[PDB]
């Protein structure tokens, strides 16, 4: 029968190492257990550290899971998230909740720190719905603190409403007057932002735009926030006149300041092909318009840089679906688009090969986000991309793939591909 | 024998302002409203002199006499930097008067783009206007902010003013190094007249109304905002709504700001005071100029307004206007200022000849705009700025004059 040996069928999975999963809720969980299915596991081994960020885990419990999974993202550098429900009062009562838990993505934020950059993942047949948009825009989000580790509350009725410094060292204390309430009440809120913070933000902008070759802008409100808003300022300016504008020059690119008002309007405005350096809230809301200018809302990436140089998590930005996964619950037919998913399983997977100088690893991260759009531009999609080219109304059966079909064609591209290699 | 007479004009509260704006509103009264209305003009001079001046006293003046005359008309001002205070040589570097007048009077400033049919988008689907309301008071633009300078404790304190004990929020202990901070307020009287001003706007255009907050993330403070607009809607003008087949929803900004860009327009947008603000220059620039939007004032009185341009004072042009070099300025925003002023004037003093002339001096700037007469930012709209020559637009004197030449032909004709 044959003295030589003949070479084996099954050819050997890659070697992926360590990662941190953040399970995640409903459809985008359906989704995220076919990804792992028909396109990661059979082609690389993980040494997979899953922490389930469910509702009802994080309910049972206090939250305490997704504190642990940033620890672990911290441990291990790199982290994959699957979208989540953060509960209204609906699901307090869909799920007899213990407390309206807040947003696990600005807990794990708050922990880790950085600077999240969200960029539109662009199929050359989703039309855009601004125009002049022919490069990408990169918003670069400062992960950390202003409304998202803030606190608010009401005010019954009249007083007086005081914001107070104590110096640790023991001199003496500073209370400015917010505001005096005489007429009845209202709302008041404090919110603080750090120093160390702010310059691993502008570290990260500086950096990315070097990279990319392309000039950064930073938006603020500092005409009316001289203080709050001017210290981002004052912060970004001397960083790069220490170290970063003779590697703009160099690259023949620059850096400016802009107010968010200007900036908002000179994006809409631009051609793309710019860095913009949002704080907090600023990134949250403009990203969406920017998501939604270059065609579709959920075709994003989005990945927390922190502030070590080492550690990224990397997640989908949408929600968790809720109707498509209904619908599912009583077994009918959906088309959910996973490339949001998928591109946060690719982008965590190539940081851990550049951690690891896994050549085959960033082969295969690149090959499949290569594959997703590859598949979409060839005329393959879910429902919503075929309504973004034709209009919802006339899309047609035969326009789309459903969730398993789109599942299915990937996975078979992605299996010539990397056989063609 | 009967003399050539005026339309009586009324009692009209003017803020003059700053740099070529100054120069295209003198030009505006000259040969747009001057020759045809007469008018009772309380002028309160904001430009950056006299505030430093008078110690922006005169901004607090002019906003009192608002409060007096019900109407108010306001050039683009200097909002001065440091820039501004080295150039001036200013006692301080003052707060933008807008947001003393606003402060002051209160209520809602609404915003809409001007469309001209020949000047393109930038958004597809935005064939119906988007009107934003944006709360005038508190928030950023009362806030108490200032640097954290090393390690220490920020605590905001509630003390009751009838004795109860005082609750102190936690907001932040800095270990290591420094940082910022700040406190901002609302009060509910002031968010119960954005309400009623969103309401009541919404039904005067007939278009549904939706509010944006963030209140997933400030759970109190924007919640506040949601429950006095979602209690206000049930208990005064549901009812009204439905009979007119519009709606209110609560929706979070996130979700607002994507929905806007994929939506067709046609909707009144309340937005709290700092995301009108910011989306306003979004969808001005997104119908297609910047400069070609209204800004509205309405006050809670449901008698005043205060109707302004919103953009700025244009400084590359008056340095060129300085050295006797023309410019092509784009006067749109404030003659829309005037007329918005005067239609109000009309309505209040039941003066048909007043309101006929200021609806027809609108109709006259966006025909003249239509027919291909222009400003050289408009010819840009169109041909796209590397493509424009000299013969695609008219200077600001030439335009100025066209528009006169114009609106006296559409005079005459009725
Ligand atoms: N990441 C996360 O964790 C998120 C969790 N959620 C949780 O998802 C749950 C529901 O969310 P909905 O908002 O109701 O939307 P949906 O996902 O149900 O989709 C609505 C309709 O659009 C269509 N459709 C959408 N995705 C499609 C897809 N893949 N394929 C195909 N069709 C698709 C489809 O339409 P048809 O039904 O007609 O086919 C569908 O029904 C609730 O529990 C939310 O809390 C929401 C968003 C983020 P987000 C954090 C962002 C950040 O961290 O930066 C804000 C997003 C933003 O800012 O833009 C939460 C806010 C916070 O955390 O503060
Ligand atoms: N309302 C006001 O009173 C404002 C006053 N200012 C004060 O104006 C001063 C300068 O301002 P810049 O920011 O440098 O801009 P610019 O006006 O000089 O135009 C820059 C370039 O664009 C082109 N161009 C613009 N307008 C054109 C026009 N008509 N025809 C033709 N081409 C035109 C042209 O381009 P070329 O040179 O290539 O031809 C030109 O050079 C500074 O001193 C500021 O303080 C700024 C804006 C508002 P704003 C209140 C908004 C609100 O309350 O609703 C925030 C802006 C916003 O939110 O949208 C600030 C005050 C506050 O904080 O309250
Ligand atoms: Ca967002
Ligand atoms: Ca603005
Ligand atoms: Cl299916
Ligand atoms: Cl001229």
């Amino acid at each position: 029968s044959g003295l030589v040996p003949r070479g084996s069928h099954m050819s050997k999975k890659i070697s992926g190492g360590s990662v941190v999963e953040m399970q995640g809720d409903e459809m985008t969980r359906i989704i995220w257990e076919l990804i792992k299915e028909k396109l990661i596991f059979p082609y690389v081994e993980l040494d997979l550290h899953s922490y389930d960020l469910g509702i009802e885990n994080r309910d049972a419990t206090n939250d305490q899971v997704t504190k642990d999974a940033a620890e672990a993202i911290k441990k291990h550098n790199v982290g994959v998230k699957c979208a989540t429900i953060t509960p209204d009062e609906k699901r307090v009562e869909e799920f007899k909740l213990k407390q309206m838990w807040k947003s696990p993505n600005g807990t794990i934020r708050n922990i880790l720190g950085g600077t999240v950059f969200r960029e539109a993942i662009i199929c050359k047949n989703i039309p855009r719905l601004v125009s002049g948009w022919v490069k990408p825009i990169i918003i670069g989000q400062h992960a950390y603190g202003d409304q998202y580790r803030a606190t608010d509350f009401v005010v019954p009725g009249p007083g007086k409403v005081e914001i107070t410094y104590t110096p640790s060292d023991g001199t003496q204390k500073v209370t400015y007057l917010v505001h005096n309430f005489e007429e009845g009440g209202g709302v008041a809120m404090g919110m603080y932002n750090q120093d160390k913070s702010i310059e691993d933000f502008a570290h990260s902008s500086f950096q990315m735009a070097l990279s990319k070759g392309w000039p950064l802008y930073l938006s603020t409100k500092n005409t009316i926030l001289k203080k709050y808003d001017g210290r981002f300022k004052d912060i970004f300016q001397e960083i790069y006149d220490k170290q970063y504008k003779s590697q703009f020059e160099a690259q023949k690119i620059w850096y400016e300041h802009r107010l968010i008002d200007d900036m908002v309007a000179q994006a809409m405005k631009s051609e793309g092909g710019f860095i913009w350096a949002c704080k907090n809230y600023d990134g949250d809301v403009q990203s969406d318009s920017v998501a939604q200018g270059y065609g579709s809302l959920g075709m994003m990436t989005s990945v927390l840089v922190c502030p070590d140089g080492k550690t990224v998590e990397a997640e989908a930005a949408h929600g968790t679906v809720t109707r498509h996964y209904r619908m599912y619950q009583k077994g009918q037919e959906t088309s959910t688009n996973p490339i949001a998913s998928i591109f946060a399983w690719t982008r965590g997977l190539a940081h851990r090969a550049k951690l690891d100088n896994n050549k085959e690893l960033a082969f295969f991260a690149n090959a499949l986000e290569e594959v997703s759009i590859e598949t979409i531009e060839a005329g393959f999609m879910t429902k919503d991309l075929a309504a973004c080219i034709k209009g919802l109304p006339n899309v047609q059966r035969s326009d789309y793939l459903n969730t398993f079909e789109f599942m299915d064609k990937l996975g078979e591209n992605l299996k010539i591909k990397l056989a063609q290699a």
